[PDB]
């Protein structure tokens, strides 16, 4: 192919509690990244047989 | 338990005297230091089976 992928992710947070209480929960986010290839770089040279012989 | 204890105390004082005088007497003082633990800290994360399978 002509692409590649890499993932990303977030962090968490701390909280506090006392007896008789229930714990709370939070979500976590994510995203992505992509790169592509688009161009060829070159260099060329030509010569003739008669010139090469002399 | 949920408590800890430490002790504290004071010092003395110097005085002067001349012939015929009685000696004064001073009382030292006391106290205490106590520390308690009450709060719990946590982090929680939850996921769903339908999202786990894919």
């Amino acid at each position: 192919s002509n692409q590649a992928r890499i993932d990303r992710m977030n962090t968490v947070t701390i909280k506090g509690r006392t007896p008789g209480q229930k714990l709370d929960r939070e979500s976590v986010k994510n995203d992505k990244l992509v790169i592509t290839v688009d161009t060829v770089t070159y260099a060329s040279t030509v010569m003739d047989w008669q010139d090469d012989w002399t």
